[PDB]
């Protein structure tokens, strides 16, 4: 199953991309912001996954509680700190996004969070080899980050071939989705 990550460079365009992805037939739509209020707007537009990215951990943990009370179906939390990710999960986050800079640290955090009881661990890399190591370590969601667009296609190909069940990547633009819809085309299941 694919997760489309909204990637527009401003909130108005990001909110429109949610609508375009939903119409195109994306099964899961993820939206990241440092603003709780912006994440509520993305959910109201039809996003499935609200990614908490606020810098201040006190503020970020309160956003999890606010989004849960609000009825967010899936709340993700992005941190370089496995201690912070544990606090986010205790506060009601569904998905811990491992963001640690050093790959050795990031893989140990996957193993730590699995043993802590994390239900859904996500891991991000430009490297197919690193995502396979993370999946083996117990990650549930593989986030493709390949720099240029041709690299991103190969990484998704690599993960499909591997049998990754939850593949996340940056979405096509609204203008691309709208052109496909104008032609009568929709997302096809893989």
């Amino acid at each position: 199953m694919d997760i489309a990550i909204v990637d527009a460079d401003n909130p108005a365009d990001a909110i429109q991309q949610v609508k375009d992805l939903r119409k195109y037939g994306a099964k899961l739509i993820a939206y990241k912001s440092k603003s709780s209020e912006e994440l509520k707007l993305a959910l109201k537009a039809g996003a499935d996954i609200a990614i908490v990215d606020a810098d201040n951990p006190a503020d970020a943990i309160q956003q999890v509680k606010d989004l849960r009370k609000y009825g967010a179906k899936l709340i993700a939390y992005k941190s370089k700190s496995s201690e912070e990710l544990k606090l986010a999960l205790k506060a009601g986050a569904d998905i811990a996004i491992v963001d640690a800079d050093n790959p050795a640290d990031a893989i140990q955090q996957v193993k730590d969070l699995r043993k802590y009881g994390a239900k859904l661990i996500a891991y991000k890399s430009k490297s197919s080899e690193e995502l396979k190591l993370a999946l083996k370590a117990g990650a549930d969601i593989a986030i493709v980050d390949a720099d240029n667009p041709a690299d991103a296609i190969q990484q998704v190909k690599d993960l499909r071939k591997y049998g990754a069940k939850l593949i996340a990547y940056k979405s096509k633009s609204s203008e691309e989705l709208k052109l496909a819809l104008k032609a009568g085309h929709h997302h096809h299941h893989h």
